């Protein structure tokens, strides 16, 4: 959700060397547009990274070169770019672009009303399993907004304490026990088990059923599943393997707190369910502006011989998470 917002034009600066454009910052984002597009307090539809435009040739001719053919409809993937060393992501249309939101309030989420859908990378070919239900809807799913998205709450949370995670770029999973029934999930669908069913597999391998036996209680387990033929396989590992990064308690429909989930795995462990967790860096205490904490996000990953997607942060309370990717990992890996 909430691919094209109606946000304010921030900061616009010039370009060197460039005067057909300038640069302008939209909330924590960078955007090149055409000069004179925009003052700083202008409003205009902000299309994120990973939107996918339908292709249109008089409302967004901006994009009518990158028209690809994408799920059977013809449109632009919205990607990072940078032109001439200034970085530039998302696409930003002055109001008057769109005189059907002639009456909409800045910040109103315009996704569905301007068709704007989401372009995702191909989904790995053995994450494909028989799907036995939905995603449980007593189970949240592990969706983080991005830093720079979040301005005035990252302002708010000043002196705040958060865990800092590696963030890993496989596949989400969820292994969850409610009353007699243990599942396995993906991102989107429990799964049926099957000899070839990589997220099961995973579970097997780790005891981790087992391990919500023995707890007995109403959890999810949240984490990535990584390894061969996974996203790339980012760390290099061999097979694939599941890294805890949240526990869910079902019954009380909150994420368990850093502390909870680090004695939680603590006792799995201690019982025999080695379950492995996404690495934990040093807690963060808040004080830094959205560009201060994606500078943070480029480092080592699990293999500390890469270049990792980025960072999470969830702070100690467990009641409110951020993703930071980092942007060198964007312009390294094309289909992210
Ligand atoms: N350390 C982490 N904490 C939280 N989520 C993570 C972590 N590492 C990887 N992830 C994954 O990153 C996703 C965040 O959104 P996305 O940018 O859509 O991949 C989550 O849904 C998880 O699948
Ligand atoms: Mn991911």
């Amino acid at each position: 959700r909430k691919l094209a917002t109606i946000r304010t034009a921030g900061e616009i600066t010039p370009i060197a060397g460039a005067e057909a454009i300038e640069c302008c910052h939209v909330d924590g984002w960078t955007c090149v547009i055409k000069k004179g597009e925009f003052k700083q307090g202008d409003r205009g539809v902000y299309f994120e990274i990973d939107s996918f435009i339908k292709e249109d040739n008089d409302r967004y001719p901006m994009l009518s070169k990158q028209v690809i053919d994408y799920e059977g409809q013809r449109g632009t993937r919205l990607r990072t770019a940078r032109l001439r060393g200034q970085l530039s992501q998302g696409l930003f249309l002055p109001m008057d672009r769109f005189p059907e939101l002639a009456s909409n309030q800045v910040g109103d989420d315009v996704t569905e009303i301007l068709g704007i859908t989401k372009w995702e990378p191909p989904i790995s070919t053995n994450l494909s399993g028989e799907i036995l239900g939905e995603f449980p809807t007593f189970i949240s799913k592990t969706d983080q907004e991005r830093v720079q998205n979040l301005i005035p709450q990252i302002e708010e949370n000043k002196g705040q304490k958060f865990e800092v995670t590696v963030m890993l770029d496989g596949s989400s999973m969820t292994v969850y026990r409610k009353d007699d029934h243990i599942g396995v999930c993906g991102r989107n669908w429990e799964l049926r088990e099957t000899a070839t069913n990589a997220q099961w597999h995973a579970a097997r391998r780790n005891k981790m059923i087992e391990g919500l036996q023995f707890l007995n209680r109403n959890l999810a387990l949240q984490g990535e599943i990584i390894g061969e033929s996974i996203q790339g396989n980012l760390e290099k590992l061999k097979g694939q393997d599941f890294y805890l990064f949240d526990i869910y308690d079902i019954d009380k429909a909150q994420y368990l707190t850093p502390i909870e989930r680090q004695s939680l795995v603590k006792q799995l462990n201690d019982n025999g369910f080695t379950v492995k967790h996404v690495p934990i860096l040093d807690d963060l205490e808040l004080n830094h502006t959205a560009e201060q904490i994606l500078a943070m996000a480029d480092g080592p990953s699990l293999n500390k011989n890469v270049k990792r997607e980025g960072l999470v942060f969830k702070r100690l309370d467990g009641k409110f998470s951020f993703k930071a990717i980092s942007n060198a990992y964007l312009e390294k890996h094309k289909d992210r």
